[PDB]
Formats: structure tokens, C-alpha cells, sequence
């Protein structure tokens, strides 16, 4: 299934009719930090498997789900279960969720992610806001956008400069401060690897020398299909460990020691979150 | 459809029938780059969609014919509508004209594109002769000759070192000089980035770093199919910014602004090349 | 088909019942490196096409056959024609003849490859211990695990830093320095090249920046589908050329001087892993 306008248009039309939310943020919740989606007020939790022209996702199984109500006052829908270009989803089920939360009216998509520090200023259990990316898959002839452009959505040839909205950077640093965690916060570029090993030791070299901040297996694709349809985004990583001190000492990642890190500031990020959504212009 | 020598030889036999031409000299020419084709003397226009075995193109649209005739007395060849990676074309789709072509006796193939300045000496309008290439697709596994060899065309495993014929940058080089306009043609190492994103600011200051001089979305690929069946390659990219000044200044880069410096060379580039195809060997 | 656990079983009873052979060890010999296969003892071969569930490779052509035997009083099971990821061959593909190799028993897979130096201390003739790596098409979303993880084998996110054991390596450097030919072995970092074209001069010069000792177009996939599963590999690179050098002194690589060097070194190559194997812990 292609996502196209008429295609991502009857999904919308079958949300709309369930739910009778009409929603100006949307979020994507990395592993583990899904905690505030069970908060949300007067919800309607709606399966992908129910929606006209959703991706297929049993054959990965777990959940997947797009939940709405609001959050602070505010009209939120968020994706329960994401989507990862790692388990073979193609270019076209990734983008058609971010182009129907277009069609309902998003304006601003709030994203985080897991990921590993290569910054030596990087330790686990830090922050990190995204202000530029490095997309590997995309200088090799895997951009999420390649294929026909979708005309009504955006342009042939966008313009990435500015995907990472400086004022959304500034009012979550700003909530930081008036919590007292700004310790932990810091700002970077993102390397996306395709995944699903780990990087090597010798790629968190390399990426060390290419002026990379961290590195992980999400949130590139949705953010250029966001930025291509004019939709402002805002993404956080959690950093699980240092990958080049850990390849100084010759010490291993893997998940456990990674949703560990996810329990250990889970409670906070949800916290951080919530604020920011009330507090959005 | 794969790009073998049956197929191939389909295709050449109908242009043959149709248009009487034996041409010496191929050319592709970049976006608003197009000109000289309009001006080929006693044309023959081809729709690709009536030669069989030719790639569909309706899902992108516009033009898309193949152009036979003369320009100052040699016989030539032209793409009119470029197929591009980005597009969703596949490796065999790209390949295939390229090797009927060949087989129609093409000796030479002209290569014009627009792209990226990343080297400080480069400024919006000016030409780089192509010397060498950083091909970031062929690295990850979507080079062009990705799949089983079509041995009449060329070996299993090709040698590039040779791509860019040196007494070809040497011609346009002496043209450039009696006409006076040498200060605007530079020589360097072109960066294939799959698109059709345009580089973000970041993947441009990695770029920097990797001895990058120019970068887009283009020409590699036709290259490699050249230079693998034997046919000599002369690559000129035109300038559209510096995405390192643009990086530093928060400048952003945008299609309409690309055309427009087409527009603003195309009457010289046109003068050029029909040099160029009257004078060589 | 997929590289699954209901079809990799379904190939390992065919090759059980036909051969009697419960195999310790597993071997990939690069091209020209294979004669040590002829010598197994006590041989079972077995054509690929005749086993449940291998992958078709009659439009590649040439020889495919899994050989079971005896070397050195140890069981060993080969690969006489090796798939690559240049043919065309998918991820499923690439990973099925492990995966049986896996049931089948095996806990030790040995590696040979031809490859280009990089680093300025390696000539033509030496050999390279590989240490570890750097994936370009794993960073590009061209992984060999990308796709739904069988969990049987392996987990969703595996950690590759000790994918090239430490303690085969310092035995394959023992049995060097007891045969008196540790003049030409050397440990480095292997740069996967998806191919099939040798890298340009530019691209070599990109390497040895990026801190790459040697590039291939081969062996990562292998070893990455041996890590998931827990099988422990010992890779070795034969140096057909320093393309550095080559680069400086505009001289080209091509096939057939590739194979020259495979023949010059193929009788040590065959007397060193003959005697690893016998001494394998
Ligand atoms: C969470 C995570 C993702 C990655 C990646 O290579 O993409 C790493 C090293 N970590 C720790
Ligand atoms: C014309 C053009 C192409 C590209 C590219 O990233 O491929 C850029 C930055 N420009 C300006
Ligand atoms: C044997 C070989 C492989 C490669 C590669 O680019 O993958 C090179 C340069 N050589 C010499």
C-alpha cells in the first residue's frame, strides 16, 4: 500500500469517525518510555490492525496501537508500538502514520529514542536534544523518501535545515532549569545506523571522527517525513552507555543493560514530557 | 526487465529502424540543462514509451524521449528526461539505455548535472570537471551493478580508476580558455548522495572532513554502467551554492533557487558542449 | 524462503541422513583459496541444488557444493561456492547455509577473503588477521539481519565486540611464527564494500581517514549471522594490493591480478588451516 493522499485518507476518515478527537500534537515514544500514553485523559485506544491501510505488524507481533485524548488541555494522538525500518518495513509503512496525523491535524511531533553516547561528554542516563542528523541509510539509496514523490504532501527535493524546531529545543531546556535537571541535558547530532546490531567498536571510531554526538536505530525517517509535510518536530535520545569508553575497556551493551536506563529515568522523561505538551505555543 | 544483451539489442534495433542515425557521441544533460537538444539538426524524436524494452516512467511523468540527429557534423545520441536512483528506478531500469547505447555504437558520453558546492573555492554558477567520485550508495549495497554480470557488456569486477577520461577534462579545459571563461571551471571529487533529500548541514560538514569537493544526486550511476562496457565519460556539475557558507549562516537551499542558476549558465553550457562535440578526437 | 528454524532444519536431516558426518568445525575459502576442500578426507560432496531449501544460484553459474569430511582427525563441513551479496542474493539467502551449519553442530566457523590494503605497512602477498570491522551497508539499512529476528538462533539486537575471537586469532599467529613466515601476518580492520566494482582511488583515500585497514567485498554478513548465533569465527584477508599506493601511482587492480596472488599463496594458506584446524582447543 502506497502513502498516498487517497490512501492516508480513508485511514483518517475511520479515525475520525471512532474517535472524535481532533489532535494538534502527535508523540512516538521510544522502548520503555511509553508510561505517559497510559495517561492520557478520556482515551480511545484504537489497534493498527482495525485501520484502513495500516502496515502489517504480526509477524514482529507485540503491541500496536494509536491512542487519543488529551494531555495538560491539549489534543494529543500517539503511536503505541512503533515501527522500525530494521524489521523490514518498507519506505510507504512508515510514512503513512505521520501522513495521517497530517490529515488530522497535527502541527507539532514529539519524538524519543534510545541511543549511544559518542560525544566523550556522554554518560548513561543523560539527555541529548536533537538539533541535526547524519543518515547513513539516506547517502546510501535508502531515504525514507525515495520512490514517486506524493505531491500533496510535500516537495521532490526538501530542505532539512531546519527539521529540528530551535524554539522546541529552547522551552524543553528552559522546563530543565525549572526542575533542576539541566545537569543532564545536552544538545548533539544524531547519527541514524540502520540497525539492528549495535555498532561495532571500530564504527563508534569512525563515527567519533565524522563529528557524531550519538548514535541509534530510529526517528530519522519520521522526522523527514514530518519535515516534508510542514509538521515541526522536537526529538530527545536517552543515552544507555558511552560506546567509546566502552571500547577503551573492551565492555559490552546489550538490550537488558538498555531498558534498565529506560526504568531508571522513565518516570522523569514522562514528567519532562507532560510539561512540555501544556507549555507548547 | 533486466539490461541484458537480448533486451538491449530489441531496443537498438527499432531506434535503428526508425531513425537512420549511427551515433559516435551520447549525451545526458542536467536539469534546465537541456537546450542543445532542441537544437540537434535533422532530429529524430523517440518517445521512450514506444521502444521496447524501455523503463515506464508515467508514475513520475514529463518528458521522456530519446533524440537522434547531428550537432556540428557528428552524429549524437541525447536523453531527454533523465532517470534518477531517487526515483524508485531500479539498477536494470538505469542500466538499460545506457547499454543500447553502447550498441548502437557510441564511443563517448557527455555528462551534465547540478549539485552542491562543498569545497571552499566553490561559488554558486561555477562548473567542476569531474575527476574521481565517493559513491556512499555502492558502499552500502545499491551500486548499480548490484546483481547477476551481463558478461557481453563487461567483467564481474571493474576497475573506476579510469572513469573520467583525462584528455576529455583537457578539451573542455582548452575551450574554456579560448572563450575566456576559465575562471569559473575547476576540477574535483564528486559525492553521490541517493536523495533526494538535499544534504543536510551536518552530513555537509562530514563531507568536508572526507575530501568531498562537490556532492548530488546524479551521474554516478550511468558512469559506472559506462565505464564497465567500455564507453569514455566527461562529468561537469553546475553549482548551485556552497552548502558549507549556507551551513555556517543558516542559509537554506530550496529547488527555485537551484533553476534559477541553471537559467543563469544554460546559454554558456550549451555554447560549450557543442564545442566540445565538434572537437573531439 | 526464509532463514528460518522449521527450514534450516528441514536442510540439516537431508544432509545428516546423506553423509554420517557430525561436524565440529565450519569453512569458507575465498577465490583461488579452496583447494584444501579436495583434501577432506573420507568426502561426502553434496550439490546445493539437491538440498532442501538452499538457495538457486544456476544464473551466477559455476560450482556449489556443501563438502563433508575429516581433516586433521577433526569434523569439518565446507562451502565450495561461495554466495555473495554483490550477485543479488538476499539476506535470507546469505544466512540459511549458517543457520544449518548451526544444527548441524558447528561451534568454530574459519574465513578466508581477497582484499585491498589500506593501511601503509601492508603489500601484495600478506596476510591479515581481522580483528574487527566497519559495515557499510549495516550503517546504509542493507544489515544481513534486517528483516523479522528468528529467535531460535538469536536476539533482536546483537552486540558484535567479540565477534573475531582473541584466542583463534593468537592461535593462527602461534603456527606463523613456528613455521617462520610471522614476517607476513598482520592484525587490522576489515571495511565491507558491498561491490562489485574495486573501490575508487577516491573512495581508498576515504578509508584510510576513516581508519580502515583493509576493504572487501565479502565476509561480514557470515560473521554476522555466526555472532547471533554463537558460533565463535577466525577471519583472514589475503592482500592483493595496496590500493593507497596504487592511487599515488595512477596503476589499476583488476581480476586477473587477483587471482596471480591467490596462486601464489594458496599451498601456505592450505598447510596453515589444515594445521589450525588440528589444533583448534
Ligand atoms: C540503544 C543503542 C542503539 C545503538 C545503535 O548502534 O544504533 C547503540 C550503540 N545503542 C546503545
Ligand atoms: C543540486 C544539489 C544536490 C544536492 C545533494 O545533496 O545531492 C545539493 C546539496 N544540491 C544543492
Ligand atoms: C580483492 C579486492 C576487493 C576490493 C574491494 O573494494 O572490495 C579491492 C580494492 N580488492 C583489491
Amino acid at each position: 500500500v502506497v502513502a498516498n493522499y487517497e490512501n492516508a485518507s480513508m485511514a483518517a476518515d475511520y479515525i475520525k469517525r471512532v474517535s472524535n478527537v481532533l489532535p494538534d500534537i502527535g508523540i512516538i515514544c521510544g522502548s520503555g518510555l511509553g508510561k505517559l500514553i497510559e495517561e492520557i485523559e478520556e482515551r480511545k485506544v484504537i489497534p493498527y490492525i482495525n485501520i484502513p491501510n495500516f502496515p502489517k505488524t504480526t509477524v514482529a507481533g507485540h503491541v500496536g496501537n494509536l491512542v487519543l485524548g488529551s494531555v495538560g488541555g491539549r489534543k494529543i494522538v500517539a503511536m503505541q508500538g512503533r515501527l522500525h525500518m530494521y524489521e523490514g518495513y518498507s519506505n510507504q509503512e512508515i510514512a503513512l502514520p505521520i501522513r495521517v496525523m497530517k490529515l488530522l491535524g497535527v502541527r507539532v511531533l514529539l519524538i524519543t529514542n534510545l541511543a549511544g553516547g559518542i560525544n566523550r561528554k556522554l554518560k548513561s542516563g543523560d539527555f541529548v536534544l536533537i538539533k541535526g542528523h547524519i543518515n547513513f541509510p539516506g547517502l546510501g539509496l535508502n531515504n525514507v523518501l525515495v520512490g514517486p514523490n506524493q505531491d500533496e504532501f510535500g516537495p521532490r527535493f526538501p530542505d532539512l535545515s531546519n527539521a529540528y524546531d530551535r524554539l522546541l529545543q529552547q522551552l524543553a531546556l528552559k522546563i530543565a532549569q525549572e526542575n533542576d535537571f539541566q545537569d543532564l541535558v545536552h544538545e548533539g547530532v544524531y547519527a541514524f545506523n540502520g540497525g539492528p546490531t549495535y555498532e561495532s567498536p571500530d564504527e563508534s571510531n569512525m563515527l567519533l571522527k565524522l563529528g557524531c554526538d550519538v548514535v541509534g536505530m530510529s526517528t530519522v525517517p519520521e522526522v523527514i517525513i514530518a519535515c516534508h509535510c510542514g509538521i515541526k518536530v522536537l526529538a530527545v535520545s536517552l543515552i544507555a552507555n558511552n560506546s567509546i569508553l566502552d571500547a577503551e575497556n573492551d565492555v559490552s551493551i546489550n538490550h537488558e543493560k538498555v531498558l534498565a536506563v529506560a526504568e531508571k529515568r522513565a518516570d522523569l522523561l514522562q514528567m519532562w514530557f507532560k510539561e512540555i505538551i501544556t507549555r507548547l505555543p
